[PDB]
């Protein structure tokens, strides 16, 4: 009875095109705020945020009041899009295909009439994703927002603080804060002001799943990088080991590449870590071939320079504490005897220039297990985030 | 004739903005529930489920009745989307980019004024998915709905029990359950609470697909990395088999990180497996460098320490059951066979080191032998589902 | 002039919403049919069919009728979406995220009152697919229509042979057919029967491009890891050729895994196929290495037992047609030629030992062949369409 | 202040349910034509071509005319969708979700009721991509529009030849033509017949991107599989070489697989071309098997067949131009001697049994030298566009 | 008040489909422009650009016009889509599906009535990108704005210089400019001419990331590919090096080829460089396989040439700076020696070959080194913008 004559009389004459002040010269004031349901995505290759909120709008319709004493028990009515004049506040950032993403849900009048409006939505912002730091980054994502028609001397935008208390954790991005900016700027379309509210959406990493998918897997690979150098040159397997490491490791670098963007604005950090990983093994490769022609040498060749056989076999050596018929006869069977000791004295060369290729192959494990470690200790440790990360993941 | 009547009169003076009560005070009920038809995809990387659905709502319009004595033969009539009242309820957890999913059907209602409005859709809902025991894990997942702008006052949202007797199974996910939860929250928005109804959906993880691509291969891979401590040092292939199973290992590293949502929630199950039965192939490749020390030792070198000489080739092994002319002729004659002596002896020593190569070979066997075991039985069996799963899945 | 005096004559008083019979007791017969186009695509791993359908539905409308002597030369009119009633038939069991894909064109309603109604679409339907014969599999996806809100009470839902005449051929699927059956089910929302029309499109999988992608390339590398038991083991190569053919072959495996549904319901054939090859190489390597430890065997080390010199060196291999200063110089000449006799003895036994090698590399040639031949033709001749794929397909 | 005057004018009493001829018994005059802007895309897996397109539909309302001269300025009038009459014209082999892909624009009419409606859109429209002779290959890909719902009897629709002149060129398809053909088709849904305007779109397929990244790798590493039969058999290197190159091959056939339509009309010049590269790199392993078992071949066992020492070690080899105590003492010393004789014969055995594999080798590198070419040049020149293809894109 | 009267008296007649021309013969003048917020993406495969952009639409609305004295505080109102006239520009190069992706926004209409219509959107636009250069490459992508159905004789389209002041930097692509050009063009739909506005975005990539990722990864291991020429011929890995190397740089090959668009136009910068690295890599491996037949080369079989001993051990390796009883026993003493002298003649041809093997490695070591060095930097510098490239952003 009396929900059905209010709704009757409050249209009669009422036009959405009008902002709905009692007097037209005065701005009309509406607050803005949203409520964060959720991080659904972050797409650090677009640059895409992609965020479920509620946008909360309020204001008063000098037009839909009604007494209630006249009207009893109809103490709100609801007016869907279209019908009832609204604000026409968008997300200027948005990256969605269609703009605005907002689903359009009915507006809450009261009899005073203040007019509630919480659309939700799916929204898609464009966001610059800093890699400098990944995976132990911070994101600071803007949401911007402001009525795109009406200027400041018709729409006063106000702010209210985020709400985060229906918030739902992402696995992988803890929530820092929402902080919101009334701001009011000048465009070159319109000598009028246009105010706007940005929230910052500050966002950190956590990172225990690229620990175990990107950092741990390359330190362990890097390691039996440095088995080489244990590995008898007699093997016949040096460089199979060595190279086969190095073609390994072109997998977590093209992996690296698929989820950065494609920006020059930095190195990130884990391009760092994974380059000067896989310039580690590949100068181990060279020193590989370094003393494979040491062990390989041939007697007969070159003689061991006097500089290789003072630091290598003297000065590292000891650093590393390694350490008639019958006259026929005569004739032939001193042949065969010197033939052998010729053969000694050359095997004995070898065995020199054999000693070398080991004692260059431990120094180079020492030498390259320490550049391994300052390496990765100093690169990871010069994030900011870095302790943090360690201490919350894991 | 009488059809043709009655939709005229129905119509007029109808506002389809109206609350249809005949008591502006009192709130409207509203029976809710569903009928799940089938789960479509549970996308674990977007942490979304997709479900085809259809939603049931009834309630009673207070102004859609007629006689049927009146009207004969007209039994039902029915209305499309925007010309009857019809409740606004919709899914909160939605992911859809469009947010509301609902296909909008007609509008069944009786002569007593009864209205059923049972609209599909197939349904995108943000749904945490726990990959914790992963293969073997039971989701569950929610879908809350409720009426976006009428609060418990005005819309009394009651619960009815989810319909699963036209369920079609998945392959993939055995369906446990749908019960519902009928609660009423409060808003930071409104003082009015908002009455909401969560289904959760208890579905089980069939895991013969995952057994035969994911756990099987990698029983068997790491089989054959044991098979190293059997190839004889002198093939000159030890290497190779080691370091290739290990590069062939992260094939399927790299496939779980594909499927799993970047989350550091929990390490999976299935990570745990596959990265422990790679560290046990990254140290036999480490064992195996140093069987090939002992088999390639330079017999000038070092003397096989106290220590090495009993624990291997005396403890270990027993345990294995492993176990003037003339005179310058003379002169050269005794020279060769001397130098024979001496090879002899060199040779004796090399043989001794070859062994111990064989019994730390065949000791590490054994030990590499029960770590696998041992770390892939109690991996697996910590799971709470594995049980079950191992009954009804093979 | 007449056909814009019957349009006007003919909208005066209609109601789409209103069911047109003349008699409002009595269902309206309505006809079903369809005429499929194409099938565009099978996606076997998201179980989905989509196809270009044309929806036929004819009726009689009581009040679209006109005396074409009154009206000479309009024999039709037609009517656009909303503005003449329509049957509300769907795809129950569709799969597009908008649920209804039909596009709604014109009604075409002749003199007598006759209505046609033909929208076309592009239709994702829901389909189990079945790949236990996988790729020599025939899928039955079924297409169910029915009124949503009209009950047999109401709407006489009628079938029709389906129209292939026009029907496009696919390169990938074979029609079988596609015939219907009319059905009358209860659902638990309602006590009124409600109609459907279901189609059954049965068609066959072609295999021309399976066999070259799939079944051809693994069994040519299969093939080929029986060469291992035909190398040498002097060339130092056995293992690299085994354990590199089994790494290639996990690419297929990887491949079948893509694209197959991750479904428990059964194990696809052509995952038997693989899973058996991989095994079968697998167990080669293992043969392998057994080969070596004989190769390789060290003559101080054990004795060949005497079932090993019985079994192989015997029965096998005949099988397999295989088959004082004077006295000093004295004393140091005899230790020389006894050196060699020893030398000779030992060589005498390894070699022994390296034709034992032979024979069991000889004996397990011949048995994986069987092995392969058995295990491929047994597992592809169970497939009961086997036969005919051969027989259409190459 | 005319303009005004004349939309008042023409809109009453129009009906856009109305063909608007003035004998209702004569059907309308509809002339169809497209300008192709651009092709956009060619899908061969889907099976799909993307273009854009304007249409180009002209016909005559008879009643939207009107006297310039009392209209002075007034030459031409737009109507939007929906306010005007408009020919329903569709592309029926659309592959579009949504089928109709038309961009709805203004109709424009002169003053003598000349009617001009030029929509633009991004079609989507099934073709059969013939992959016969991939990458040397010509598609027809057919553009079918209609008249959904008026057959010949109302809508009498003629062709125009389609307009190129704007037609932006894509660097991959080169276009032949588009000629259209104007038909007239019975259908099992109607008595009447439904004239259709075809038009075909003939394109070429450029090939130099396919010659770089499919044709000319696969060339080169055909080629070096060659090499292996120039190795030294003592390298120790032959099979890693030849697996090593066939392993790589497969990459080349899984990204053949990737981008041609998984259909079983035909096997694509490509397969055939790549299929024989494999099959021949294949062969070559297997003839390095047999080339390495007359290398390693024990001198104790078999002797070298008569046939296989005149065939090889004489034919073959010409062609290719390849070519008391005193008596104790002698005892011992005799025994000495003899050893090394017989030692002599056993290596020379060893020798002639390593020139056999050295000629087996060299006649084998010729021989497959020749298939190589053959088999290549062959395959190539069998497609009757890839001279075309060379001569325009190389 | 006064915005309610307004709003009310300027509909009165007001038509939306008259362009509102207070002459009729007069052309409409719009003035068109653009502001440039973001360079969302650069599809180089599909040829797309996609951005975010406001298009500033102005005229004048004769009817749109009031006296500010009789509307004290009224100085503007606003329109939404279809109330007020507006001008139907569109993009003619969409490639979006939907042709049309303006968000329709309000036109702004003050006292003496001037409009203004800014509607945002997500514009994807055809583009030639020119991979000539890639990855320093220059593109320039036009838009091209033009009424859809208004000739010049309606239209009087004009251009405003775009705005950039609110652009934000694409990390990938630094924005040279977007000047405009406004033309008028005949098209043979029609007699009229239609002019349009065309805005070129001229944008450089900035190349560091693809430095990063294509080229410096590519450089070093060329660079490793030389190593080839150091490693000692009896490590028995040569070839092993050589061709991991080579199946490893297909990987960049294959990246590549994912990337570029699929055109004929020309051979891409970045193909080249991996092109003739690859090909420099294979060639090494062909010399490898030479180096092995001279090491390995049988002494009893052919004879240095001359012109080998000279080239190679004389000319080249100096430029390298290289460089009755009694009778018995001596029958039998004389038989030993002299073998072993036939062995040391035959060892000494073998070191020949040896040396000869080591000088032509050594050759080929510089040769190749020379070889990269100049076909790289030839390759990299020939590039327009190489130069401005490695100083801005390296
Ligand atoms: C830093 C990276 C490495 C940088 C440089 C290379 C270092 C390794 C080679 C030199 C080792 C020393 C040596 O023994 O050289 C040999 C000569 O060597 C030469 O004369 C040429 C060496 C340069 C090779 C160029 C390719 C390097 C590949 C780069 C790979 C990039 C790796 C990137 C990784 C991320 C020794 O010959 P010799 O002793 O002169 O001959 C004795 C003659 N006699 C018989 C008359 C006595
Ligand atoms: N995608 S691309 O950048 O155009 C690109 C990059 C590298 C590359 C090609 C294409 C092919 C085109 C010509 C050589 C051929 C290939 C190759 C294969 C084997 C050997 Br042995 C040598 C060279 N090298
Ligand atoms: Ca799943
Ligand atoms: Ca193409």
């Amino acid at each position: 009875e009396f929900q059905r004559k209010l709704y009757k009389e409050l249209v009669k004459n009422y036009n959405p095109l009008e902002r709905p002040v009692a007097n037209d010269s005065q701005p009309l004031t509406v607050y803005f705020s949203l409520s964060l349901l959720q991080i659904m995505d972050v797409d650090e290759k677009n640059q895409v945020l992609t965020t479920n909120i509620w946008l909360q709008m309020s204001w008063t319709d000098h037009y839909l009041q009604w007494n209630v004493s006249e009207y009893p028990g109809v103490k709100t009515v609801r007016f869907p899009d279209g019908q009832i004049w609204k604000p026409d506040i968008l997300l200027y950032n948005s990256a969605d295909e269609r703009f605005d993403a907002t689903f359009h849900t009915n507006v809450l009048v009261n009899s005073s009439g203040h007019c509630q409006y919480l659309p939700p939505g799916i929204f898609k912002s464009s966001c610059y994703i800093d890699v400098r730091w990944f995976p132990f980054d911070v994101q600071h994502c803007k949401l911007k927002f402001g009525s795109w028609s009406y200027g400041g001397w018709s729409l006063d935008l106000q702010m209210q603080e985020a709400d985060i208390s229906g918030y739902i954790p992402n696995g992988e991005w803890d929530l820092v804060g929402i902080p919101g900016k009334r701001s009011e700027r000048f465009y070159e379309c319109c000598k009028e002001p246009y105010p706007d509210v940005t929230f910052t959406v500050t966002m950190r990493r956590r990172t225990l799943y690229y620990g175990l998918n990107l950092l741990i897997p390359c330190v362990l690979i890097s390691a039996l990088a440095l088995l080489v150098f244990l590995l008898p040159a007699d093997s016949g397997e040096k460089i199979s080991l060595g190279i086969t490491v190095l073609l390994s490791l072109t997998v977590f670098m093209l992996l690296v590449a698929e989820i950065m963007p494609a920006t020059s604005d930095s190195v990130p950090l884990i391009a760092q870590y994974f380059a000067s990983t896989m310039i580690i093994v590949g100068l181990s490769v060279v020193v590989t071939v370094i003393v494979l022609q040491y062990h390989h040498h041939d007697p007969d060749g070159g003689k061991m320079p006097k500089w290789t056989r003072v630091i290598l076999l003297n000065w590292c050596a000891w650093f590393l504490r390694m350490k008639p018929d019958l006259a026929k006869i005569l004739e032939e069977v001193r042949y065969i005897a010197n033939r052998f000791r010729c053969q000694d004295e050359s095997e004995a060369v070898c065995s020199e220039w054999k000693f070398a290729a080991c004692v260059v192959d431990r120094l180079c494990l020492m030498a390259f297990s320490v550049f391994t470690i300052i390496c990765t200790i100093g690169i990871l440790m010069s994030a900011p985030n870095f302790v943090e990360a360690v201490s919350k993941d894991f």
